[PDB]
């Protein structure tokens, strides 16, 4: 009935159909510009309980306010108190400050609202995604039978590559269709091999697909975080001696805490020797394929599958991930948002070389930051960097450092002074920088170390 | 290292830090306005081979062009040749024209780039998501113990609801942790009961979680698309009598073709009698909770789990879905996506702006209009109505005294698409090719439908 009133809530084609659209989006842009301009820390420091109370009090039933005012309210309450990856002291996790071409692509994705499940919901988008996927297969130097699909991120990609592996091995061993029949009777013997430092989405993937955490067999890691190749075949051979069936092996290209890259070529050799599927978790370090350091990923091009997550080191907005396969017939076992537009635009604008130069810069800078910590007597460096993470702690001659560094991390977060990672290294609490922003200077790091020390002094 | 030239590629905080950002976004908003203004059909009608060739020819290596020109190029090649859900003649699928508040929300989501997996990556966002979840649990009248989480949409929500059911039943029967141990030895007996018209993500869900398509036990559907509850008790009793373990049942609130709503209350009573998990797939008709037709979902409040797709009839941009559970203790099975986006902002903004009553009013409208369109087809000798509508879909076909109708209706559907005249659904109804309207846009008029049927007839006359 009052359809004329409803027209303002929607975009329409033809003359004047998008005037309100342009007005509203111009308004949202200015609102966000004002937020960014007034940000002076990674977090506002607002009491999380007070923030929670104010959000909980918001009226979602009888407010019915003009959209521009709802945008102002969200700017003020939501945006102002968010975590600003764009601030130099937000430096904890694989949580990327977004690239401009991805933020622009999102504006077009939203307005078009294409659905990737069929051509007639995603005409030009279907071809864009395939073009990006084709280009990706070329960058990782995959075979002529290679293909890929965009997913929600590294988690869904890991789960998909491993679920492909699950169906692949059952078909191999006994021509058994898991898709039609469920898991085969020997499923309880199947085992996925991975490092102690691989992402927990390996165990989670195994649970989801019905094998359970018990299906995951770990191999000891080295001290730099890499899988220990001198133990690998032994773990596989002992399993087989016990009647177990190692069917998949996960090589990690960029561990979450160390940024370690497994020996992919040796892992690929093991996959050949023992007839396993190699899945490469390239969520973090897969971006190095564009850099001067591509050689560290040698063996990746031999993978059965590879998870690539663009919303980490490619700086794309969440979600943006792909799963690649060396042989697209493996997609037979399996027989949605336009996130590929982000990568399509990025590569035309910033381009792959620039991205690689950024990563070269990040690796060098991370070495420099380790050196800064090493020579600073209020800190202790806890590992030598492998990629763009730094592992370190505040130090004191009498204080209980586990206690100090846990308190430190949470205080810095709560006050909005810095957003720092926290892990265990060698049995000790470590703080973590995950350096992603390629525009930080040594003075940023110097100021960051000083903020952290000033907090340590008070605890 | 050219850190000063890289600066242009990123937003920064403080004075002048977001100047380029504003300029680029304003450019992009302008480019989309131009696109929308020049759009005059659901699809441009460009030869798909030509469009694919042009897209494949794009340089992703050595172009390295200024961002505004790349934006111009994508507007020209990608946007201009997209499927426009905003055009009245785009009317095939559960593919929604986006609500303005969802589009504005995406701008803020993209700029903040919060990651929902932890508070220190999503500080205000975590509470926004929980607020919206709590609100949803109210709207569906769930228990004091209810909770939910946002997902990528109906597929992920279906898979998660049924995976929870899978772990729930192993825990109940033998205290067996599927999380820790994998499927129990009796897994081969487990069965999920659904109708012949349920979404195929039930079978796909079963395949993903290790049970296989053979785990799905289908029950006959009535002609109107609803589950036939006539033999449902006996089908379950017989399965159990054979040593099978029916552990979950899917009630569909809005089937894909008919828009039929299963008798969710009786399914819930089956689940009490037979000790099963009832999962409600409300990806389509879950939205009716806000309308005058809420009564049709009676029984939804008793579900063990409910999937809700906001990017369908709630008009949110893809992705925007959630899975609700009546007892949050059931989430314990999940506890050992990661990186997930702040989609809940869309609903949070939409309910402040449009609000639930206005959406309810839109749905009342859509149900009435669908009946009106069915009537219009009924009294038009050029078409044959193939089902009485149940929600916002209409099933019909072009008719002719001698022509092969299966052939005619197939050809006109594909031709309407490739010429960009209309985006129409196609299905099978009583073994006959049917065309389909999925009416979603609440702003369409009688004259839109008259002209749409006229456009279709003219295609038919030529075929």
């Amino acid at each position: 009935a009052p359809q004329e009133e409803w027209k303002k809530h929607f975009i329409h084609t033809g003359e004047l159909g998008s005037a309100e659209f342009a007005s509203v989006m111009s308004h949202t842009t200015s609102a966000m510009k004002s937020v960014f301009e007034q940000v002076n820390a990674p977090y506002s420091g607002m009491d999380p309980k007070a923030l929670e109370d104010a959000i909980n009090a918001v009226d979602l039933d009888n407010k019915n306010a003009p959209l521009k005012s709802v945008i102002d309210d969200v700017a003020e309450l939501v945006a102002k108190n968010a975590i600003f990856t764009q601030h130099p002291d937000c430096i904890a996790h694989l949580h990327t400050p977004p690239l401009m071409p991805a933020v622009a692509a999102e504006a077009m994705i939203a307005a078009l609202n294409q659905s990737m499940d069929s051509w007639d919901q995603a005409s030009s988008a279907t071809y864009v995604e395939q073009k990006v996927v084709n280009w990706l297969c070329d960058k990782y130097d995959l075979s002529e039978k290679a293909d890929g699909i965009f997913t929600s991120g590294g988690t869904q990609s890991n789960q998909m590559g491993l679920m492909l592996a699950r169906d692949w091995i059952a078909d191999k061993l006994s021509g058994h269709s898991i898709q039609k029949l469920g898991l085969p009777d020997y499923a309880d013997k199947l085992r996925i091999v991975c490092s102690k430092k691989s992402h927990f989405t390996v165990q989670k993937s195994a649970s989801w697909m019905g094998l359970g955490e018990k299906a995951v067999m770990t191999v000891d890691a080295n001290a730099d975080g890499t899988m220990d190749i001198t133990k690998l075949d032994e773990v596989i051979a002992q399993a087989k001696a016990e009647g177990l069936i190692p069917f998949a092996i996960v090589g990690t290209a960029g561990t979450t805490d160390h940024g370690a890259i497994d020996d992919l070529d040796f892992i690929a050799d093991m996959a050949v020797k023992h007839d396993m599927w190699m899945h490469v978790d390239g969520a973090y370090g897969g971006a190095l394929i564009l850099s001067s350091h591509k050689s560290r990923l040698k063996g990746v091009e031999r993978a059965h599958s590879i998870s690539v997550d663009f919303h980490k080191l490619f700086y794309q907005t969440i979600s943006c991930g792909a799963l690649l396969v060396n042989d697209k017939s493996n997609f037979k076992f399996l027989l949605k948002r336009f996130d590929a537009l982000k990568v399509f635009m990025t590569m035309q604008n910033v381009g792959p070389k620039a991205l690689g130069d950024m990563y070269d810069h990040l690796l060098a800078q991370t070495l420099e930051v380790a050196d800064m910590i090493r020579t600073n007597d209020q800190f202790e460096l806890l590992a030598e960097p492998s990629l763009s993470t730094v592992l370190f702690r505040a130090t004191h001659e009498t204080a209980d450092l586990d206690e100090l560094n846990k308190a430190l991390r949470l205080e810095a977060l709560t006050r909005g002074i810095a957003v720092l990672g926290e892990t265990i290294v060698d049995g000790k609490t470590a703080l973590k920088f995950t350096i992603l922003n390629p525009c930080l200077t040594t003075s940023d790091f110097e100021s960051l170390l000083s903020k952290i020390n000033m907090l340590a002094v008070e605890l």
